This record gives structure tokens, C-alpha cells and sequence, in this order.
């Protein structure tokens, strides 16, 4: 067989059977011969066993010739930034970000922080790892620690004009991964009065692991936003690079509108630019950016496909509905922080609340949410569905599975890339009631 940690996009897997300490090494070792020429950064996140696992990682970078660049504990966004920043040849994130605890992973870029995935570089060095019975050299390059934020923050701040900016009071919600760190880093500079929810890094995580998409991760933070008044809430996962949204209401913001929403924010900044969205959800993104005057370009879902489009089209930002947000000023990466600080912008410059800055969207382009399956078997299934609805003549477009254009609704029905399951989106022209009888109509085909 093969090493089961070697995924599509990065390596995740339970410690120590599936990732380990002598794996960790040898993947630096890959790695290097994987790169062109320059240092190595390296970060972690808050898991126990990460710090060892990117000793390990740096070890075998360093007996092959590799400086590294130690930046600490961070988000994974912080690796995309400073491998970009300093030039690096590449970076590596440890970080299992959402996963249980017993497990961990790695996230690795190259030059500009471009994805190393399994057809861009992962599985190679997977195979050169399975295959390596090579006794461990010794270093023959040097490790520096560089922990200084002040240019990612920096960074992050410069999205937005401090002076526009009202004190605005929000709930932020690390889930005891690495947020509140950069939260507490950006506050001197803010105006806002920060409610603060399990703020404190710890591994153990004695409040949940931090998926905000659990329901009852998700009430944490709508309590605290009901409970106190607060403007908005924000959470996140462990290592940040999702950011979720929470009305004044405590209402869960469904992310395909944010992504309209923060291309407009962003169009405001640079006017006439592509925005790149996915093609889950769509009418939405489309007609909000065109109504800024952008662009909007189609393309597959999956990090590596997006980063990909926005470099070829130059486009300004990327958002992807499940609460990926790529922009191009940060080595075209996405970031969980650079999210809250544009809608926090949006809040204070407009006098209009979250909540109805995005009401009138969610009325005129309702949509089902994200619905997985696992059946028995993923291509009948789809069949089923495919020839229930060939009388009505879709437009059909294989962009990313198969999305149906019906006229006053429309659906993706795709494999996810990440995990064995179908993912169903669906969404109408302002109707909710056919938006559940469709949902519910291929609900009943999926699972016949
Ligand atoms: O499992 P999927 O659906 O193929 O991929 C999922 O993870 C990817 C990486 O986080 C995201 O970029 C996708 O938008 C998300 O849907
Ligand atoms: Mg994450």
C-alpha cells in the first residue's frame, strides 16, 4: 500500500501510527530535494506533539543542506505569509487545524507560498519517503528563529483605513487554537472592544477541538454575541485559516455570502478586478461582483485550483463558500484574519449591520447549505439523479462535478477531494420553497 497521512492537498494522519517523529524527518529530507534553492520556514500550531514533529521536519531539512526558518507556534496563514516575505524556497505548517486529538499534519508550500499538492509535488515526496532506508545524516546547515510579526501584522492592517474604523464591540472565539494571539497583537491598533471566548492556546482543548462548524461550538459564540450586544462575532479553527461569522442576532452566517460580500469590500480597494469563486454557489458572487464593477471567474473548488486562477487572471481576491478567503496582496494565500478586519471596515463605513448587509442576499439567492453523503455507491447515485431531471433539460457544467442550471434554481453535486463523500449545494432565484422541495427531491434520489 501506501502512507494512508498522504492526502490530495497535505499530509494529516494519527500520531504516531500514521505520522511520526522518523516520518517527519524523512519528508524534510524529500522535501528539500523537492525545492529550488533558498531556506526553509517552518511553524506550528497549538497540538502537543506539533513542536517535535517541526524538530523532526527540521532535522532532516538541515542534514540536507536546508537553513531553516523557525517562525513558532503561528497560523498557517503566518507560514504562507513569511515564506512569501522572506524569499524562502518553501514552508511547512504543522498543524492538524479542525482534527481530533490524536492527530496532526503538515501543510507545505513552496516559492510564493504555492501549494506543493499530490500531483504538484506531495506524492512525490510520499514515494521518496516510503522508500527511504537511508540512515539519518547529520546537519549541515544552520536553524534561526525568527518570531517577529511586526510585518504580518503590518500586513493585516493595511487592509483597512484605522481612521474609518468605529469601536465596534466583537465576540472572537479562538476554540483554544492559535487566534487569539493575533487578536491580541492587532487590538493596540483597533478601536474595538474585543469579547473574548476561549481565548487561551491549549492543545488539550478542554472546550471541544476547534471546528466552529459544530453546533455546539457554533453556540459558544452566539452566546456570547447575544449575551453582551455585541456588533458581530468571529471564530476559528486551530490554525485560523477559517474565520466564521456571526450576526448581532447570533445567527451563523452561511459563508457563500461572505464571499459576494468581501469582493465588494475589496473592489472598493481596487476597482475593475477579478474575483474568483467556486462553482457550488454562484449567482450571488456573480452578480454582487459585476455590481462592483468586477469580474467574476469560475473555477474548481480546492485551494490549489483557486491560488491557481488568481495568479493566471490576476485577480484580487478569491472566496471559496466554505470559508477560504485568498488574496492576492498576501502571496495570493488565504487568511482567517484579513476576513474580520475587511467586515469590521464594512460595519463601521456603512452604518449598516452584518446582519443586513448580507439579509437581502440570503432572501434573493436562498441556498441549501452544504449537504455530504456517503452512499454505497457515489456514481449510481449521481445517475439517479442525472436521469431524474433529464426531462427538464439543464444547462449542464462539468467545471466541478456536475452543476445543473434549471433556470430558476440550480445545483452542484460533486466527490469531495478531501474525503470519501458527495457534497450537494443548491440554490434558487429568490424561493425558498423550491429550494427544499429540490433539496429534499435529490436528497431521496442520492440515498435510493
Ligand atoms: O473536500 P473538498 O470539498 O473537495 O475540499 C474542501 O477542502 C479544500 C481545502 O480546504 C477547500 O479548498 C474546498 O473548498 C473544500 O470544499
Ligand atoms: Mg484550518
Amino acid at each position: 500500500m501506501t502512507l494512508p497521512a498522504f492526502k490530495a492537498y497535505d499530509i494529516r494522519g494519527r500520531v504516531p501510527d500514521e505520522l511520526n517523529e522518523d516520518l517527519a524527518r524523512r519528508i524534510g529530507v524529500a522535501l528539500a530535494a523537492q525545492l529550488d534553492q533558498g531556506p526553509v520556514v517552518l511553524g506550528h500550531d497549538v497540538r502537543l506533539a506539533s513542536p517535535a514533529l517541526q524538530e523532526a521536519l527540521s532535522a532532516g531539512l538541515r542534514a540536507s543542506g536546508r537553513d531553516v526558518i523557525d517562525i513558532g507556534l503561528c497560523g498557517t496563514e503566518e507560514v504562507y505569509f513569511q515564506t512569501d516575505y522572506l524569499k524562502a524556497a518553501g514552508g511547512v505548517m504543522v498543524t492538524a487545524s479542525h482534527n481530533p486529538m490524536d492527530y496532526n499534519g503538515m501543510k507545505l508550500v513552496r516559492e510564493q507560498a504555492r501549494p506543493i499538492s499530490s500531483d504538484t509535488g506531495l506524492f512525490a515526496i510520499r514515494d521518496t519517503v516510503a522508500a527511504d532506508t537511508a540512515a539519518p545524516g547529520e546537519p549541515t546547515a544552520s536553524e534561526q528563529s525568527r518570531t517577529d510579526k511586526t510585518a504580518y501584522l503590518e500586513h493585516l492592517l493595511s487592509y483597512v483605513d484605522r481612521s474609518t474604523l468605529k469601536p465596534l464591540k466583537l465576540v472572537v472565539n479562538a476554540g483554544n487554537g492559535g487566534a487569539g494571539l493575533i487578536v491580541d497583537l492587532l487590538a493596540p491598533h483597533l478601536p474595538f472592544e474585543f469579547v473574548r471566548v476561549f481565548h487561551e492556546p491549549d492543545g488539550n482543548f478542554p472546550n471541544g477541538i476547534p471546528n466552529p462548524l459544530l453546533p455546539e461550538n457554533r453556540d459558544a459564540t452566539a452566546k456570547a454575541v447575544k449575551d453582551n450586544g455585541a456588533d458581530f462575532g468571529i471564530a476559528w479553527d486551530g490554525d485560523f485559516d477559517r474565520c466564521f461569522f456571526f450576526d448581532h442576532t447570533g445567527r451563523f452566517i452561511e459563508g457563500y455570502y461572505l464571499v459576494g460580500l468581501l469582493a465588494q469590500a475589496i473592489l472598493a480597494k481596487q476597482p475593475g478586478g477579478k474575483v474568483v469563486h467556486d462553482p457550488r454557489l454562484t449567482w450571488n458572487t456573480v452578480e454582487q461582483v459585476e455590481e462592483a464593477g468586477g469580474i467574476p471567474v469560475l473555477c474548481k473548488s480546492g485551494h490549489a485550483f483557486i491560488k491557481e486562477k488568481m495568479r493566471s487572471e490576476n485577480a484580487v481576491y478569491g472566496g471559496e463558500m466554505s470559508a477560504h478567503h485568498y488574496f492576492r496582496e498576501f502571496a495570493y494565500a488565504d487568511s482567517g484574519m484579513i476576513p474580520w478586519l475587511l467586515i469590521a471596515e464594512l460595519v463601521s463605513q456603512s452604518g449598516r449591520s452584518l446582519a443586513d448587509l448580507v439579509e437581502a442576499r440570503m432572501q434573493k439567492f436562498p441556498c441549501s447549505g452544504e449537504i455530504n453523503f456517503k452512499v454505497a455507491d457515489a456514481k449510481a447515485s449521481v445517475a439517479r439523479v442525472m436521469e431524474h431531471y433529464a426531462s427538464l433539460s439543464p444547462e449542464l457544467d462539468y467545471t466541478d462535478g456536475i452543476s445543473a442550471d434549471f433556470g430558476q434554481w440550480r445545483f452542484n453535486l460533486r466527490s469531495s477531494n478531501t474525503e470519501p463523500l458527495l457534497r450537494l449545494n443548491v440554490e434558487t432565484r429568490g424561493d425558498a420553497a423550491l429550494l427544499e422541495t429540490r433539496t429534499q427531491e435529490i436528497s431521496n434520489l442520492l440515498r435510493g
